[PDB]
């Protein structure tokens, strides 16, 4: 069992980075993926950088270097269902891009051509997390989360989101850039991410304020997840 | 340029079957992969050694499809074909729209200070390879065909008049043309340090009757972009 986890700041990824016994350390495209045990389990840990393109080439250099059975989505995430505090855990059943628009030629919003309208996370993955949840004694929201390159900051950009995606839980820029290259590779795929904002116009700074936080809280649910998925 | 291996092989990325087919039936002794969702056609173009991606369309499509193509077929260069939306006024339907840079017309980290269109960890734009460029030029004088060399911006969007494409003449309003693969392209190149060129042509101006246009007219931009592909791929491996 081999668990490919990525993250795309160093802040999101140094923590679990720490962890990792027998660390082997692989610098590529841009990347770098630390190879090695958490816990007993093989792990790969991508450290990938910001936005889709990013995400898109780090999962592809995961998958094709380590081939990894599963992959995990880890990190911050601005959170939209209104039950979410900053630390809060978010749990994709779903991903779509929210800036995605072919709709000139009758694709739903959010759906490229030759893409489902949206992926679909793993179900043994979604329950696994949510076993993590319980255990850790934590507040989460399971739901669809949306990606796009832009760091929402209230204003248009969150009223957009929140019109066209009135479900969405929780707004990032990866995911389902990563959901995407999982789905097109046949690699079960889950996003677990912690709360470090509200998406509004105070966001850069609670960001700042609470990347950390949301750091150390989605590294807890990875930590435990990676235990569950090895049994 | 210096081939990395023995002889020098030319990278090409397209992102649907008819950008793409006309290319891929010139190919001699042509052999096909597929993997993530991507067909690779390896084998020689009047010679010289090509490998031809078909990505599908966007961003990450396009960033996978790229990633692919650098880590199994170790190209010299890439060279990104297809159709594009035409922004600067003298452009019409089949001329060729050459970058010199690609930017995003989509990405927005202003909330931290960046560049709008700039995203953390990358330069603003991504700059074209020099002599790629200039390469590209000599082909568009030898073939006699009208051409804008400029800023292509790229976005996971359809631009077709309105709103759409008034937001990216404001943010963008040196931008020739606009697409929907380059940039993610060239970063994926800018991180590997591998020379990267857009050379794609014509099938509508993004304006509100760019979707009726696009239909009617992506066979002749693919037909030009693949003449000018053909004769770039020449040009760079035989003087
Ligand atoms: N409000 C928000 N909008 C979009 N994404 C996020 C996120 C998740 N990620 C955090 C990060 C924000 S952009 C980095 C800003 O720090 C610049 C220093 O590198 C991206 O990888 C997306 C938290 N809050 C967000
Ligand atoms: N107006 C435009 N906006 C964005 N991109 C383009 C392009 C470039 N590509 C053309 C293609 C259009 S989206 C697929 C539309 O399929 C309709 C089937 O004919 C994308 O890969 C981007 C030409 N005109 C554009």
């Amino acid at each position: 069992m081999k668990i490919g986890i990525i993250g795309a700041m160093e802040e999101e990824v140094t923590l679990l980075r720490d962890k990792i016994d027998n660390r082997q350390t692989i610098t590529l495209g841009g990347c770098e993926i630390y190879t090695g045990q958490l816990n007993g389990t093989e792990v790969a840990l991508l450290k990938s950088g910001i936005g889709k393109v990013a995400a898109a080439l780090g999962a592809t250099l995961l998958l094709e270097h380590c081939k990894p059975d599963v992959i995990i989505n880890t990190g911050s995430a601005g959170g939209l269902a209104s039950t979410l505090k900053v630390g809060d855990i978010v749990v994709s059943d779903e991903t779509r891009y929210h800036d995605a628009d072919v709709t000139a030629f009758g694709y739903e919003y959010g759906q490229l051509p030759g893409c489902p309208a949206g992926f679909k996370a793993d179900d043994k993955l979604i329950a696994a997390a949510e076993s993590c949840i319980r255990e850790l004694n934590l507040n989460a929201v399971r739901g669809l989360i949306v990606s796009g390159d832009a760091f929402i900051n209230g204003s248009v950009g969150l009223a957009k989101i929140r019109h066209n995606f009135p479900d969405a839980v929780a707004v990032e820029m990866e995911a389902t850039a990563i959901a995407h290259v999982c789905h097109n590779f046949n690699v079960p795929f889950v996003v677990v991410r912690a709360i470090s904002d509200v998406a509004d116009q105070q966001s850069h700074l609670s960001f700042d304020e609470f990347l950390a936080v949301a750091a150390k809280q989605s590294t807890l649910m990875v930590e435990t997840l990676v235990q569950k998925l090895a049994h």
